[PDB]
């Protein structure tokens, strides 16, 4: 769910998921996806592309397990869905970290909002 | 302070340092130093002699920055005794994770009260 | 920023700024571009060239942190455009020391200005 | 002159020399050598020897030249004792700068003479 997202975005990048993540660009925070602003946005983007494939569980609000062992996000051997769930939190949370360096405080709140253009297919 | 100690045990780790460390051993979250029951207790025992030699300020009450980049603690710079006190508080909560493999519950406090012997000097 | 630049400059070639190089050459301080002088110049031209690959901040408005350790400009660790900015600077401050052999005076005082050539693209 | 040699160890070190070295330890910036408190203090009892032996000009009075050249401190050519008084100052300039890591502001008097043993003669 979305309990797990944010807290893995936080061991990984150290950001409050909402402050910093709440609304960047056309994809991250925001409901539906648009063509991405730069490499966070983008990241975001695949994210919800990872979502829109898993059907028989809910990304939005269902739990799974997981731990922080040795740096590293581990996903739980879970259901089948439960754990691509996982696994697509987990990779969205190292995305935005690896893209901490061009984080541009010019996409946040909702300021593309307006601008944000179709996007392509997943 | 105590704040940040906190912060970084909870960003290596992955564990509340109250409930995990804030009584643990001979040394771990309790006040002054004995000799250690594992390698647990042993960082804390080496943490409270880092602690030791800082005189010019007060390790639990002065505040410090840092930062947490590239799942990394970077101490901010700053005056002998503050930069050495983020140093302190660094080593232990690395210390703390690379020990979490023979980390036993046994040895909280709230498990087994446990007899402590009078620690050799640092 | 200006700020950060202007003490560099004096850190690293003993010189002001503003009275060495606020009007050097074709490129030394004022604005634009220009075919270089002489080396002094061309350390100008090549830091507004470093200067017009920044794109996602401020160049001339935005601060940054650095430190003077072992007598070296050692940028303080940013986002990658305040990074890049921060030796943008660096490198033109040690660039302008290496030059102080061959720095003319009659360059000073933008007198050049009706003698600057269109520069070579960056 | 005091002039100098402050404007000395403000190019090497990066540090106001009164508000870093003004009263430290037992040697530095107070008048009269006394058993070194640390590294940083033996810079100011071994410079103080230095002055010792200049007899035949004013080391705290008396102007000399000297130019920052590549970020070294070049003494002037001059008679014996001001070429003498010169080299004596870029000595203590560098190493303060040298002994930076261990630079501990608790050794500043801040208006409480210490505790200082006679030094050994010189
Ligand atoms: C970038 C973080 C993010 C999402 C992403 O990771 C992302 N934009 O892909 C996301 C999100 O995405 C899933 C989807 O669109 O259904 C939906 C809703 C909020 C979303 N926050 C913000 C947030 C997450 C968790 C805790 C606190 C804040
Ligand atoms: C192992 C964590 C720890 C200490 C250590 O890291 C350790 N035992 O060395 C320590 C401590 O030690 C410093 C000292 O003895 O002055 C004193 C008091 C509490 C101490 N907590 C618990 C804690 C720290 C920070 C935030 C919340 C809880
Ligand atoms: C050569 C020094 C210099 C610039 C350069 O280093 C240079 N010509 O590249 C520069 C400058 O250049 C950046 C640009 O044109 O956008 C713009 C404005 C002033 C500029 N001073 C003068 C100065 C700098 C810092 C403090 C005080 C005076
Ligand atoms: C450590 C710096 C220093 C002295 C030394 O370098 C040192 N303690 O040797 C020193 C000093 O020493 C020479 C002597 O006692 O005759 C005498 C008086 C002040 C002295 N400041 C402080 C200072 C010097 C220059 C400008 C501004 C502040």
């Amino acid at each position: 769910s979305l309990v797990e997202l944010g807290k893995m975005i936080l061991q990984e990048t150290g950001k409050n998921p909402v402050t910093s993540y709440g609304a960047y660009g056309c994809n991250c925070g925001v409901l539906g996806r648009g063509k991405p602003k730069d490499a966070t946005d983008r990241c975001c983007y695949v994210h919800k592309c990872c979502y829109k494939k898993l059907t028989d569980c809910n990304p939005k609000k269902d739990r799974y397990s997981y731990s922080w062992k040795n740096k590293t996000i581990v996903c739980g051997e879970n259901n089948a869905c439960l754990k691509e769930l996982c696994e697509c939190d987990k990779a969205v949370a190292i995305c935005l970290r690896e893209n901490l360096d061009t984080y541009n405080k010019k996409y946040k709140n909702n300021y593309l909002k307006p601008f944000c253009d179709k996007a392509l297919p997943c």
